[PDB]
């Protein structure tokens, strides 16, 4: 027997259930043959990857169907050579690569990242007794900026907005002065702030994911209210 193409590839999100069938291109004579429906198809052991043979399976050998047997994970694997044996009942092998895609099973991560992640504390400062229009946007050092730590989702169209957000902060009328943009995250003075009444503001920003799958990130915004002087 002898199969039709040199190679087969298969396309599989890391967030496939497991029994799902992930590969059906032996279908239309496709697989190994006049063909007889009498070649029957199973996975073997491959000694260059000894998970694949766990991880995948063949329930029907008429048919060559290779199905899911165990859960996949994108930022731990992302590809398999799978070894398919094809016996006639009257031997030859392929190989299978099946790449693993990037499902959205993280959220956000504010940016920089530094080795997980530091806790990251952003700084501003807003100079007292100056209008809004003189001082907006407020600098914030560094930038505020978040990615989704699925760094690979494709395609684009399928990746999810961010949100960014003031969850909380002390002292709690920080309301009164600012306002934080939910796409740009851009950082607006409302107000003028009078130093004897406001010398700092602790505030923890907040990224979530737009696509119902929050996986919310954190980060602190200290802002400091320098003096007139
Ligand atoms: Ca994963
Ligand atoms: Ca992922
Ligand atoms: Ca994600």
């Amino acid at each position: 027997p002898t199969f039709k193409h040199e190679s087969y590839y298969a396309t599989v999100n890391e967030l496939t259930p497991v029994g799902t069938t992930i590969f059906t291109g032996f279908s239309g004579d496709n697989g190994a043959t006049g063909p007889n429906g009498q070649i029957e198809y199973v996975i073997q052991y491959n000694p260059d990857d000894p998970t694949s043979n766990d991880t995948f399976e063949i329930p029907l050998m008429l048919t060559g169907n290779i199905v899911l047997r165990k859960r996949l994970n994108y930022e731990d694997k992302t590809r398999y050579f799978v070894i398919i044996q094809a016996n006639d009942r009257a031997t030859t092998t392929t190989t299978l690569t099946v790449d693993v895609l990037d499902g959205d099973d993280l959220g956000p991560m504010f940016l920089p990242c530094v080795l997980d992640c530091r806790p990251l504390t952003y700084q501003a400062a807003i100079p007292e007794l100056r209008t809004p229009e003189e001082l907006n946007p407020i600098i914030v050092t560094p930038p505020i900026q978040a990615i989704d730590q699925d760094r690979n989702i494709q395609p684009p169209s399928d990746r999810p907005g961010i949100l960014y957000s003031i969850l909380v902060g002390t002292p709690e009328d920080y309301p009164r002065f600012f306002h934080m943009h939910p796409r740009t995250a851009e950082l607006s003075l409302l107000e003028p702030v009078n130093r004897d009444f406001h010398q700092k503001f602790d505030l923890v920003i907040k990224a979530e994911q737009d696509n119902g799958h929050p996986l919310p990130a954190f980060a602190g915004l200290h802002i400091e209210i320098l003096d007139e002087n």
